[PDB]
This record gives C-alpha cells, sequence and structure tokens, in this order.
C-alpha cells in the first residue's frame, strides 16, 4: 500500500499545480509535457508496475486512479489546444501505422473510419487519412477542439476526405457506411458509446478500442466487459513499453 500511494499522491499534486499554471499562463505547457513524460516512464516501469499490482486496496485505490485518469485527461487536452492554437496562430502548413492497431482488419482507400474524440490537434485523424486514403470522420463533443481540428486539417490535408463535427453517434447519417471505428483513450464515455453503435453500424463493422488497464488506468480510461452478445472482443493488443493498449471488437 504504502509506498505506492504516496507517490501517486504526489502525482495528483503535481498534476494540480501544473494544470492551474498552465490555465494562467500556456509558457508553463513545456514543464507539464516534461511531468506527463516523468508519469508514462513510471508508469511503464515494472518496479513500480510490480508495487501497483500489490497494492490491494479496493475504495481508496479505485477513487486514486480515478482522480488520476481525470485530471491527465485534462491535461493531454491542454497541450492539444495549446499546439493547436500555436499552429494556427503561425498561420503556416511519425513510430506507428495507425493502420498497425486493426492487425488482419486493414484499411484500404474504399473504408470509410469514425475515430470517436478527435481532438483539437487531430495527428491521429490526418495520419490515418493520408496513409489509407479512406474516408474519415473524426467526432469530438468540445466545439473548440471541433473548430481548432477542422481548421488544422484544412492547412495539413486540405486534399483528404475529412470531416470533423461535435455530432454524437445517434446524429450521424453516414453511420451505416463505417468500416472502422477507433476510440481515443482519454474518453470517460467510449464504453457506453460503444454500446450505443452496435444497433447503428453495419453487422461487419471493427472497432479499435484503446485503453489503459492495471498501472495504465492512471493516464488512461480503462477496458470494460461489454455485452457478451453484442460487441466480441477478437483481439487484444498488449505490450509493455506502449502508454495504451488496444482491444478489438466486431460483432456476434
Ligand atoms: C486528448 S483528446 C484527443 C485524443 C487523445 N490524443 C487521445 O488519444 O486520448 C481527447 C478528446 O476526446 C474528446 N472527448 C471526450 N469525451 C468525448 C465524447 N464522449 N465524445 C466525443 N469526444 C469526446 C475531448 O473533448 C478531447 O478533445
Amino acid at each position: 500500500n504504502n509506498e505506492i500511494k504516496l507517490i501517486l499522491q504526489q502525482y495528483l499534486e503535481k498534476f494540480e499545480a501544473h494544470y492551474e499554471r498552465v490555465l494562467q499562463d500556456d509558457q508553463y505547457i513545456e514543464a507539464l509535457e516534461t511531468l506527463m513524460d516523468d508519469y508514462s516512464e513510471f508508469i511503464l516501469n515494472p518496479i513500480y508496475e510490480q508495487q501497483f499490482n500489490a497494492w490491494r486496496d479496493v475504495e481508496e485505490k479505485a477513487q486514486l486512479i480515478k482522480s488520476l485518469q481525470y485530471i491527465t485527461a485534462q491535461c493531454v487536452k491542454q497541450v492539444e489546444v495549446i499546439r493547436a492554437r500555436r499552429l494556427l496562430d503561425g498561420q503556416a502548413s511519425i513510430e506507428h501505422c495507425i493502420d498497425e492497431e486493426f492487425g488482419q482488419c486493414s484499411i484500404t482507400s474504399n473504408d470509410k473510419l469514425l475515430l470517436v474524440g478527435s481532438g483539437a490537434y487531430p495527428m491521429t485523424l490526418i495520419q490515418v487519412a493520408k496513409e489509407t486514403g479512406a474516408s474519415v470522420i473524426g467526432i469530438d463533443i468540445d466545439p473548440q477542439a471541433v473548430d481548432l481540428g477542422r481548421r488544422i486539417v484544412n492547412v495539413l490535408a486540405p486534399n483528404e476526405d475529412i470531416t470533423i463535427t461535435d455530432q454524437k453517434v445517434s446524429e450521424l447519417k453516414d453511420i451505416k457506411d463505417v468500416t472502422h471505428i477507433i476510440f481515443s483513450s482519454t474518453i470517460p464515455l467510449k464504453y457506453s458509446i460503444l454500446e450505443e453503435l452496435y444497433d447503428l453500424t453495419n453487422e461487419n463493422v471493427v472497432v479499435a478500442m484503446r485503453f489503459g488497464d492495471g498501472i495504465k488506468a492512471i493516464f488512461n480510461y480503462p477496458s470494460q466487459e461489454t455485452a457478451e452478445d453484442k460487441w466480441q472482443c477478437v483481439n487484444k493488443h498488449m505490450r509493455p513499453q506502449q502508454i495504451f493498449d488496444i482491444a478489438l471488437y466486431k460483432k456476434a
């Protein structure tokens, strides 16, 4: 208990200070990015993983995890907003292909991908459009993220077929044409949206759900059990030096 709980509380306090500073002045982004790198290195260190796993508290552990995953999700968003505003303020124009996340279920230019939680700095959305030539829809509930994302796409990828909207999945007119769906990891509602998508989507749709379980759940929303007759987990992609893992879902 004692050891890992103390560090996790200290990270929560550090994230509070860094996040509050960045809200007042975006010059403190570099310090927050460094904290996020240190946090990542902590999460992926087998020593801390073992300590975390050994802490068999139920209530306090669960709550502390939930406090961290919420504030660090806000930090991820704030980094994206600042990076986006910097690119647009200028008015000027890596290690893994997103296609890799779908294993055998490959993406061609004839396919159509929905990315849930596109974000203000939608590099992943642009990446997959450029790599695959597929049509791409990104949704984000935050209109700041919709505006920044839309205008970044128009600068960096004007020739790709990319739509960004605040529409919920039940409001997407072309939902039945979607062949591939990716969920960003830092979406609290991702499993409720997954369940809603069952009835909305065609029968052969494939979903890549990004998540973090165990110690990775302090920087990600975790996996959940799905309704067993609806979404079947056909593949789990878990790696020790990846800050998020991927669960592939198909119908029945
Ligand atoms: C950090 S950002 C961008 C994606 C991020 N890079 C990731 O991979 O987790 C996460 C985005 O998801 C958005 N978001 C959160 N909940 C959502 C929901 N229920 N539906 C759509 N977008 C959501 C946030 O507004 C935010 O812009």
